[PDB]
């Protein structure tokens, strides 16, 4: 993955991570405008998926000459969920270092949305774009092995997010199969208003909780020999957490940071990118979800963020 | 749920929570012995599900006169996964205050296992036995709303587990829809060997992290008015965490504790139940998974735990 991200970086010249978190309004509204416009976006998905992608879950109906009928409410919902996702990808992939799919959004409909999630990850695997499953997964080792099978065997994700409140020994079961190695990003500092209550107010020997968490995480990453095997344990540090992103880059010059919170949550892209800067700029993934997926034009949204990042990285070079 | 658990308690006279975490060996081995024995357990599932349960996901094939053929590898796997789960339930439900299903185990096979999970929760809803989804879910409010829809709308779970490293404001989006209220158990102290590294070594003003987490959690539970609305925020406290379970019961006399770690993980049932005792004994859910699901006789395993708990509660009365 370290090589995969470096190669991708040099190809798209950005650290923009597109967040794909489709909610019911997004899907319903996309269906609505596709019905009205004669399925323009669907037709683009069918031609522009190059060699062309064949969805494994309901591939025939998704690739069909005519969409499902409205009487088939479930099928219709599945059809437009998949094509909404495919559309966001095709519109934005030229500007994307990675995509991060938040698991929560693919669950409210039962198995239906997991088949969609499978199709999304498979398509991105087909395109070879770096992938993140945002799951903030955590449990005891034996249970975590089963999360690993879902994330890394079934979805074939490049990485996921993980919550290490339980301890770092958990990393041994998510990041290794002895022979296969996988990357994860651990929650360090989060974007929500009250994140300071445990992440900053708790401490050990003068060091804030988030620092203790980062330090113990890298101690374990080294014990696991991930980096010798092309993989890493990175850090989720909120785009509005300017002090913490600075601190984390200071203490761990070569770490990989995943930074959500720009756009919908009003994080200061320039302030955060300056604070968390690495010349190896795939080491700050700036995640933007709703500011792209809910915009009038996701392509232009993506392009705008691509340009702003380009401009800030020029300032910093 | 407080009333539901009290009523269930008086009916089964225990605080035993059965863990249903089926791994691939469990399913394969159950299929194997059902093929050999002429599908005895399946036949019991079909007669003893009372009025009889009709699975919503693949109900016809599950209720069928003859199982799927071996050529249909996926269908066959789904069939024996569901019937393994149904079998553990029918064998143990007389001894169970609740069942806790760990989400991880229903994921490695994609949508297939989520349909199974749906069938399990629906059957338990049909039987009206209290349910817990063990997911240790955590994210920002907007994302958490979608986890709530899965857990509480789709699965119709009575409760779930939650990880509040991010903060307690998250509880507002998992425990409330303003008008509907739901129960959750937050991770306080976990069973893994290295759980002390953050849960005990981090502190604020003399108080260990796990205590700060419990205190802030109940502050929020009160702000949310859950208990006036029949619901609660409980605590996950490991069965091997004797000191912490004592401390938590001391500080919060009326809290609900979910205590895994007895059986496979060798937690001291008597030591933990004594330390965490409430006369309202649904307030210590003693979870036992593998010690029941991997035993030669889950019915007898369950019965043994039921008796030990009965005996310890007599000591304590
Ligand atoms: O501290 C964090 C950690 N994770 N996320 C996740 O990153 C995404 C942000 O999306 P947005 O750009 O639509 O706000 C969502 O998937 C959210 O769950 C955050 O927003 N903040
Ligand atoms: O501190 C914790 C928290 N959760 N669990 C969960 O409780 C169950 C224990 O199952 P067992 O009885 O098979 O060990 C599993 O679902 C596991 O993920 C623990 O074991 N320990």
């Amino acid at each position: 993955l370290k090589i995969k991200l470096q190669k991708r970086r040099d190809e798209v010249n950005t650290c923009l991570c597109i967040g794909l978190d489709p909610d019911e309004a997004d899907i319903k509204s996309f269906m609505q405008s596709e019905k009205q416009n004669g399925y323009q976006s669907v037709k683009k998905n069918l031609s522009n998926s190059g060699e062309l992608f064949a969805p494994q879950m309901g591939g025939q109906m998704l690739l069909a000459e005519t969409p499902p009928k409205e009487a088939q409410e479930k099928d219709e919902f599945f059809y437009f969920f998949n094509h909404f996702c495919f559309y966001i990808i095709n519109e934005t992939k030229e500007y994307a270092l990675a995509y991060k799919m938040n698991f929560a959004f693919y669950l409210p409909y039962g198995s239906l949305g997991v088949d969609v999630l499978k199709n999304v990850f498979d398509y991105l695997h087909h395109l070879n774009v770096p992938t993140i499953l945002d799951i903030k997964m955590n449990d005891i080792g034996n249970t975590v092995k089963h999360y690993r099978k879902f994330i890394f065997d079934y979805l074939r994700s490049d990485s996921c997010t993980a919550n290490i409140y339980m301890g770092t020994q958990m990393l041994r079961d998510i990041c290794l199969d002895c022979k296969r190695y996988y990357s994860t990003f651990v929650l360090v500092k989060t974007t929500n208003a009250d994140s300071h209550i445990f992440q900053n107010r708790l401490s050990l020997d003068g060091k804030e909780a988030y620092v203790v968490i980062a330090e113990e995480a890298q101690k374990m990453a080294k014990q696991l020999h991930l980096e010798e095997n092309g993989e890493f344990v990175g850090f989720v540090v909120g785009a509005n957490c300017y002090d913490e992103i600075k601190k984390i880059r200071e203490l761990f010059p070569d770490c990989y940071i995943l930074a959500p919170g720009v756009g919908a949550q009003k994080g200061d892209l320039r302030k955060m990118l300056c604070n968390g800067y690495s010349k190896n700029y795939e080491k700050v993934l700036i995640n933007v979800g709703r500011a792209i997926t809910k915009s009038g034009s996701p392509q232009q949204a993506a392009r705008e963020y691509h340009q702003q990042i380009k401009e800030v990285l020029a300032e910093l070079q």
